[PDB]
DNA sequence: ACAGGATGTATATATGTGACACGTGCCTGGAGACTAGGGAGTAATCCCCTTGGCGGTTAAAACGCGGGGGACAGCGCGTACGTGCGTTTAAGCGGTGCTAGAGCTGTCTACGACCAATTGAGCGGCCTCGGCACCGGGATTCTCCAG
């Protein structure tokens, strides 16, 4: 099955998107400090 | 699971009350030469309305879910409508036998169109109050269980 058709991963949604990559790094670094975060974005379906 | 007993077709035939054929005539297309007016072919103006869609919030759909009271099936019975039979009513299918009134023809005005003016409705274009529209009471009115 794997060797005949390749489907998009769908699991790690940070794959294509460098915005989410740097956000993952940033949130991971902030987690040690644990002081909590507001993440603002317009585009209601980007919050998804 | 039959058979009298009816009713319904199917096939054939013929001559006479309607379908076709043929000649005529004569009103009506067809053909032709002018004269607009009408409509087409562009060229300008003014609108509205889609642009692509997004993410907030709302009303309207849409869905769950009980349950109740109507949609049907069952059963019955009790008229009432068809079925058939005898009568008789009166319509049909031909006739005779007037004259009322279509249908037409002609004649001739009153009537319609044109026809250039003329003007006075009328329609558009803003303005400005009343009049519905929605609201917020409280008081009569229904609807639903409850005895």
């Amino acid at each position: 099955c794997n060797m005949r058709t390749q489907f998009p991963d769908l699991r790690l949604i940070q794959y294509d998107c460098g915005k989410l990559q740097t956000l993952a790094v940033l949130l991971r670094q902030l987690k040690a400090e644990g002081h909590r975060v507001l993440i603002f974005t317009q585009m209601t379906r980007m919050l998804d």
